[PDB]
């Protein structure tokens, strides 16, 4: 693949280009996935990890005290201060006005602040066109979507065929669908697609996933649980992921 | 398949047994799927459709004025008065505490009032065990789950292999997973399973109605294996009389069932 810097200069999606630039500038391909109960704990961890991440994956549905004023406002401020994007967990899986409103409205109003979101492909391309239309009506700010091509939960049904079908759906909109949550490269280069591959469950080792084609490593509890120091772990994983990236052979 | 009455007598799920009995007693296998924007319109439609349905499928996420006091309270009252169950649309698709709270909390607190809910099987059996645990913690009332085995939306990935995988996940809990949202019979009888097959997208081939003719007919789906017909806008859109349409579809669905 091309370097993050190169991909930022050519990508059709403004959000993807913005993310690739952050990665190049901050020398990080680390995404911190934080699943905590309170806004206080969330903001604490984000403050500590901000300098070392390119992306923050939030889990607003498990927060007990989510609010636009108390959660989103300070989170957006941290995003701006430390320069990283916001990716909300909510795994959309519907179409039409139902999915548009689950994304744009409700108490969470995800589309108003989440730079990136993800969707299950099982419901068909309607989830892509629906979320795209909702994003456009909500804000002029760049928005992008990741398809959940390969899941890692036990007994998941994201088989080869399902993944192939998901990749095909992604090809319907290279402007809005910026990549996948997956465990391996999804190809596409020969066809003019440049997909971001974000891989969770990293601790498989960083070297393993980055070598197989992962562009971003999504690390969760390994960064803050069990009395760990998030600032220290943020640097550990950032260094590991960046060095693995530098060792990978780029397109010459 | 055996009759609805017979199936109710031997079903392991209290919710499915309750539903099958409602179907037999009211002579209906009709589920009204309402996707209106206001609670006022919803309550009006439910009142009109109550006597003719066995199940009401709500779409709370599109309501512009949802409230536990103004929406759920009256809905439960109608459910008790007219004897039908509540099925909320929310297509759950995650696991662990995330899916548990999406089902139990938030402003909607779905588990507190929805007799039946549905889940995508793609995430694995964890969605079944998680929703089940949440249901037990939230209320003493019995709860049931439907797996989204076959989707009708354009370009969906509910292929034969995906459907088989979803059916296998349902087999993991016969007490909680009562059936599927599907377009055909899912079998299981030889294995000791009695799944409710609920099928959306049904029409009556009305004269001059190209829109409704895009859908399979009631006779087609029921004679093929569907147990419940999920009818949408054909019940109330275009200035239609919901009570009249409710009876039309109930009649068609029941007659097709008896023919079966
Ligand atoms: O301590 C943990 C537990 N889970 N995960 C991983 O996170 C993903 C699930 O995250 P999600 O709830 O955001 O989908 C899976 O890949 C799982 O291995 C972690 O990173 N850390
Ligand atoms: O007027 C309509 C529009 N859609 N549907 C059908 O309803 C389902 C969508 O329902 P859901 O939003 O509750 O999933 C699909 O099968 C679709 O063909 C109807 O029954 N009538």
């Amino acid at each position: 693949k091309a370097t993050y810097k190169e991909r930022a200069a050519t990508h059709p999606s403004p959000v993807a280009a913005k993310l690739f630039n952050i990665m190049h500038e901050k020398q990080t391909n680390l995404c911190a996935s934080l699943d905590v109960r309170t806004t206080k704990e969330l903001l604490e961890l984000v403050e500590a990890l901000g300098p070392k991440i390119c992306l923050l994956k939030t889990h607003v549905d498990i927060l007990t005290d989510f609010s636009m004023e108390g959660t989103v406002k300070p989170l957006k401020a941290l995003s701006a201060k430390y320069n990283f994007l916001l990716f909300e967990n909510r795994k959309f899986a519907d179409i039409g006005n139902t999915v548009k409103l689950q994304y744009s409205a409700g108490v969470y109003r995800i589309a108003e602040w989440a730079d990136i979101t993800n969707a299950h492909g099982v419901v068909g391309p309607g989830i892509v066109s629906g979320l795209k239309q909702a994003a456009e009506e909500v804000t002029k700010e760049p928005r992008g979507l990741l398809m959940l091509a390969e899941l890692s939960c036990k007994g998941s049904l994201a088989t080869g065929e399902y993944t192939k079908g998901t990749v095909d759906i992604a090809k319907s909109d290279k402007d809005f669908v910026i990549g996948f949550i997956a465990q391996r490269d999804m190809g596409g280069r020969d066809e003019g697609y440049d997909w971001l591959i974000m891989t969770p469950g990293v601790g498989r080792t960083v070297d393993d996933v980055v070598s197989t084609g992962s562009d971003i490593i999504i690390v969760g509890r390994g960064l803050f649980a069990k009395g760990r120091d998030a600032k220290v772990e943020g640097e550990r994983y950032r260094k590991a992921g960046w060095e693995a990236y530098l060792r990978r052979c780029g397109q010459q």
